[PDB]
């Protein structure tokens, strides 16, 4: 409805008074339910270098609902499948209206940088991560050569 539409446009404006600098997101057109985003890979990670797409879809019932969020660009990384989706506590059971799109991507950015043991969406990605982390990050940064440069 039209307090959600209020909030997106805020959190639209919010983006571009205060730009994160390593990351965007906006409508993709001219539809403000839909926007992309954009995540440069975090320096000193794996993924240093990459640029990495993402769509997001706000629910008429936002901010009180999270957003769906999932990735465009391959990676590899154990919370993030081959579908794109992302396994991250705030866009499921821990969503707050005080989250907001900004903080999403700043949260999504940390994933990168640090992932979650206990949520393996692919299960042998987070083996590696645990058993071998110069095995891990080698081959993160030959995914991010192939898909995200």
């Amino acid at each position: 409805g039209a307090m959600a539409l209020k909030r997106i446009h805020k959190e639209l404006n919010d983006l571009a008074r205060d730009p994160p600098a390593q990351c965007s997101a906006g409508p993709v057109g001219d539809d403000m339910f839909h926007w992309q985003a954009t995540i440069m890979g975090p320096n000193d990670s794996p993924y240093q270098g990459g640029v990495f797409f993402l769509t997001i879809h706000f629910p008429t019932d936002y901010p009180f609902k999270p957003p769906k969020v999932a990735f465009t660009t391959r990676i590899y990384h154990p919370n993030i499948n081959s579908n794109g989706s992302i396994c991250l506590d705030i866009l499921r059971s821990q969503w707050s209206p005080a989250l907001t799109i900004s903080k999403v991507l700043l949260s999504i950015c940390s994933l990168l940088c640090d992932p979650n043991p206990d949520d393996p969406l692919v299960p042998e990605i987070a083996r590696i991560y645990k058993t071998d982390r110069e095995k891990y990050n080698r081959i993160a940064r030959e995914w991010t050569q192939k898909y995200a440069m």
